[PDB]
């Protein structure tokens, strides 16, 4: 019924960096060839969602941020072939043309079409389907979910099961699938290894949900805030550290207690010295560490390459290393078939019109994931 | 006729850094227990014995280097299993002892008893078994080839096949095993790939043989010397670059020929900014690249992480990632059935006491490897 035709919803814009989300009345325009028009059900605060607040993430401003979310069809434009009007969808943030050379690729996923390499804040044509008081308001990373209507290319949704609960599932558009496939696919977690995690939010929790799934016999959680260690040990950490409590700094103390070095290491913060330090504290000759953190915008780390030549491999990956299209459905699937748990990561549930609240909650260390709902 | 006495013999001994070889009479003690004292047949000049006398690899001086060589057992101390005297035999510059947990992992070669790390420049007890004018002399890599006489402890000697011709498969001590083994088993480069080898001395060739092995589809050679050009087709690269004739820096020149980036690059040079740039010069999803080069003592890269969130894989190795023990011996036994060629390599065949010329020959560019003869 409102398919063909501009709709007129809240969205919540961000006009500036450092500011509070501003619940703004929104023009969404229908959606041209190969987009698809979405009524959000609901949507993840994710810490990648603040980065763009605080400046750690550059994109064009003013925008509608969110990338993690779920919601329903509204209207499909011409040529759309992979979803209908009313499909349960998920964004993607990071797309999956299926025709681009990573595309092809059998590990690659950092598709070509991606809006994050070197942000625009459109759809893939070059403009913005969002309108603010006459005003086009940006895109992000091609989902822009902090909305009651988004439109997103093709390319940026998978349709998944219709009986699965879209407050939950939502978590699987970034977080959950971030940390789960850092720690299966892009580290290759083997059973009986020693696992370290930086950072034990919502992606950290869910890269120890991964190295528990792949049989790690050791789970070491690393955060300055000790009131998340009660939940990375519920979800399978084996002991938790605290950096603030040792006079020494924590590769020292990680190698010791790993007894030489740990095989598996993971950097779920966003900061350069635990980029380093997680790099550090992996066994020298055969030690792997990923990269999940997003550091601070046209900032360099410094490092001692013998780290390296020693044998250690050092990799980072978005989404996890998914393939968004293929995956995202795939891991609904194996929700709904209780292969994992998304409850663990959720601790508030908020209506959307209470964003700047789930932020809060975000920044003051007190939640893991907020679920914003419509 | 020796065994059991202090031997007297020529060795080069380098007192200081930045001075020539002093070629002079050194004492060799009989070897202790599970100790094997060898007549060096041959021994090649590598880029890593050059960086002791630039100070670029920091180890204890006064010093007996050399480690890529070959020779024949004099005299074995007691409880030596491995080896026997007339035994052909090549010194392990990094050890197998079998015990530790780098040895006992699948993957790992950095065997814990090395003298890479920690620089001790002695046998494993800690003792010297040469004297120079009544000083005691450093050991270099618990191997100090460049010597008519070393001892070396059990773990870091291979027994060879017994017509192997020595003043050839010296080069498997380090240059050749290094290159081919970084391509094969290091960075696993896949048939139908595109590499990139930064550096076209003994071991980036044998970085280009191992490529090539492995069935890439296109091998790009880089150097800033084009007299190494020619060598490096001969060996299986599809083209050649200089850096110096472009205007663009290389990691873009690369990227465009690869169409976005190659599969497999390699730093075969021991420059950082050669780290970074071949880092960069992989495609930024897939890609992986390999430091094999030696950096200077104690000196930080700066790099951007968001080179390996996008996806790229980093790692580096010593001696081609081989276990070096298991693997000296096949691979003496895959070039006596010509596997893989080693005379491409050979460009210059000196007397021992011509140490000095050889070394020339490599700072000049000249040469590539310089076998010296006993
Ligand atoms: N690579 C990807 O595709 C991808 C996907 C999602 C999120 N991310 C990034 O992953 C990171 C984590 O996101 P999140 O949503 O879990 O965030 P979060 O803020 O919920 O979790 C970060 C955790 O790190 C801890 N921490 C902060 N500083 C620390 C320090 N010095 N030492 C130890 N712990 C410290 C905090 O106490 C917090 O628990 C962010 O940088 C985010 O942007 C990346
Ligand atoms: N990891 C290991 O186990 C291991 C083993 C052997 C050697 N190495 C190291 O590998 C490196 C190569 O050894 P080698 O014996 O082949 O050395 P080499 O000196 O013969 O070759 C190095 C080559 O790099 C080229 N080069 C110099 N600057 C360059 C620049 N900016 N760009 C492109 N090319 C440049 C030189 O012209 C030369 O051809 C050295 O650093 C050595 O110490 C490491
Ligand atoms: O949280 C996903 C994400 C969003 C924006 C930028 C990123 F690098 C990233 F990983
Ligand atoms: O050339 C072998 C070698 C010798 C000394 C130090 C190194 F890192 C190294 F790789
Ligand atoms: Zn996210
Ligand atoms: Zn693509
Ligand atoms: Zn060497
Ligand atoms: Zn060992």
């Amino acid at each position: 019924s409102t398919a063909g035709k501009v709709i007129k919803c809240k969205a919540a814009v961000l006009w500036e960096e450092k500011k509070p989300f501003s619940i703004e009345e929104v023009e969404v325009a229908p959606p041209k060839a190969h987009e698809v028009r979405i009524k959000m059900v609901a949507t993840g605060i994710c810490r990648s969602d603040d980065h763009v607040v605080s400046g750690t993430l550059v994109t064009p401003l003013p925008v509608i941020a969110g990338h993690e979310a779920a919601g329903i069809v509204e209207s499909i434009g011409e040529g759309v072939t992979t979803v209908r009007p009313g499909d349960k969808v998920i964004p993607l943030f990071t797309p999956q043309c299926g025709k681009c050379r990573v595309c092809k690729h059998p590990e690659g996923n950092f598709c070509l079409k991606n809006d994050l390499s070197m942000p625009r804040g459109t759809m893939q044509d070059g403009t913005s389907r969002f309108t603010c008081r006459g005003k086009p308001i940006h895109h992000f990373l091609g989902t822009s979910t902090f909305s009651q209507y988004t439109v997103v290319d093709e390319i940026s949704v998978a349709k998944i099961d219709a009986a699965s609960p879209l407050e939950k599932v939502c978590l699987i558009g970034c977080g959950f699938s971030t940390g789960y496939g850092s720690a299966v696919k892009v580290a290759k977690v083997t059973q009986g290894s020693t696992c370290a995690v930086f950072g034990l939010g919502g992606v950290g929790l869910s890269v120890i949900m991964g190295c528990k799934a792949a049989g790690a016999a050791r789970i070491i959680g690393v955060d300055i805030n000790k009131d998340k260690f009660a939940k990375a040990k519920e979800v399978g950490a084996t002991e938790c550290v605290n950096p603030q409590d040792y006079k020494k700094p924590i590769q020292e103390v990680l190698t010791e207690m790993s007894n030489g070095g740990v095989d598996f290491s993971f950097e779920v913060i966003g900061r350069l010295d635990t980029m380093v330090t997680a790099l550090s504290c992996c066994q020298e000759a055969y030690g792997v560490s990923v990269i999940v953190g997003v550091p601070p915008d046209s900032q360099n780390l410094s490092m001692n390459p013998m780290l390296l030549l020693s044998g250690r491999t050092w990799k980072g990956a978005i989404f996890g290393g998914f393939k968004s299209k293929d995956s995202v459905p795939k891991l609904v699937a194996d929700f709904m078939a209780k292969k994992f748990a998304l409850d663990p990561l959720i601790t508030h549930v908020l209506p959307f019109e209470k964003i700047n609240e789930g932020f809060d909650l975000l920044r003051s260390g007190e939640s893991i994931r907020t679920i914003l709902t419509f």
